[PDB]
């Protein structure tokens, strides 16, 4: 028993687990990351983002994406590849770009065609667009936007769906678990691609969370349910929940229940298909480096031991 059985005895599809390459060179990390008890899907961490796979115009490089895949070949997990448009992590070339509408469009659908090509037939899903709102709602002033404008995001999807007729295509961001109107703006996208007559089956929920101030289990239902009422599935894509150093097992306990709300809203709704967590093992979250006092945020210690969160994701998924 574990994470991924007990999801899918839930109807889940997967519970799963963000990596990054350099992670992968770990013996005793990659045996965890591929016991498909507790792991039935990998999502790139970062070998499959635009400075990655297309870092000079033209130019793909697919080398480092493919050896995750292999990895989750290797074990029968699942993909969810990510992320075709976001305004970070970007290569030089598109940031110092002079764009016009048309020239930016043209390489953008390009990125995408390439990139999504090169993997048919591997991902469950894609995040086809990441983070392309602001927190009241607006839309980002990344370069697609300040050059393309709003249509660029339902362009991005139909241009996927024609590279890859049978991937899931999700629009994916973060603070959009929690009712509020960056929630609502994230239901408009759906709709606004779908008048736009493209094609999108998921909304992405990112889930990075913080110990003590989590989203309760109700309110993340009642959102999740605000998406699937709108004919797409949902995800958990990127869960972790960082608490203010230092860890005490007060913050564990709350960090469990915290988890454990997540788990069982996901259950709850039918229609979402799976939870990953933005890797699976404090050592390696990308928590500490950008949030300056927090961490321990993940379900295994640094010395990849189960922490109380573990039971917190068990009991939610009713194992
Ligand atoms: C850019 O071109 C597209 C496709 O023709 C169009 O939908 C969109 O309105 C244009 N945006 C700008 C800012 O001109």
């Amino acid at each position: 028993a574990g994470l991924n059985t007990a999801a899918k005895a839930k109807g889940l599809k997967y519970f799963g687990s963000a990596t990054d390459n350099p992670e992968l060179t770990d013996s005793a990390y990659v045996a965890q990351l591929s016991n498909t008890d507790d792991f039935g899907q990998i999502t790139p961490g970062n070998s499959m983002k635009w400075d990655a796979t297309e870092p000079s115009q033209n130019s793909f490089s697919f080398a480092n994406g493919d050896a995750v895949v292999n990895l989750a070949n290797k074990n029968g997990q699942l993909m969810r590849c990510h992320t075709l448009v976001w305004h970070s992590q970007l290569p030089n070339w598109v940031s110092s770009g002079s764009w016009t509408n048309a020239t930016l469009l043209a390489a953008m659908k390009n990125h995408i065609t390439n990139v999504v090509t090169h993997y048919k037939g591997k991902c469950y899903a894609w995040d086809v667009v990441n983070e392309a709102l602001n927190e009241d709602g607006t839309f980002r002033n990344s370069v697609f936007y300040q050059i393309i404008g709003p249509a660029y995001i339902p362009i991005a999807f139909a241009t996927a769906a024609a590279a890859d007729p049978d991937v899931k295509l999700y629009y994916n961001d973060y603070n959009i678990e929690y009712s509020g109107a960056k929630a609502t703006a994230a239901q408009n996208i759906v709709k606004m691609i779908k008048a736009y007559g493209a094609k999108i089956d998921g909304v992405g929920l990112q889930a990075h969370f913080i110990v003590g101030s989590t989203p309760s289990q109700s309110d993340l239902t009642t959102v999740l349910k605000g998406y699937t009422a709108l004919g797409v599935e949902v995800a958990y894509t990127e869960l972790d929940i960082r608490m203010q150093l230092p860890s005490t097992a007060a913050k564990l306990a709350q960090q469990s229940t915290d988890f454990q709300g997540v788990a069982a809203a996901c259950v709850s709704t039918t229609g979402c298909v799976g939870v990953t967590i933005w890797d699976w093992t404090d050592k390696y979250s990308w928590v500490p480096s950008v949030f300056q006092g927090y961490g321990a945020p993940l379900p295994w210690d640094e010395n990849y031991v189960k922490k109380p969160a573990y039971d917190g994701l068990m009991a939610g998924l009713g194992a």
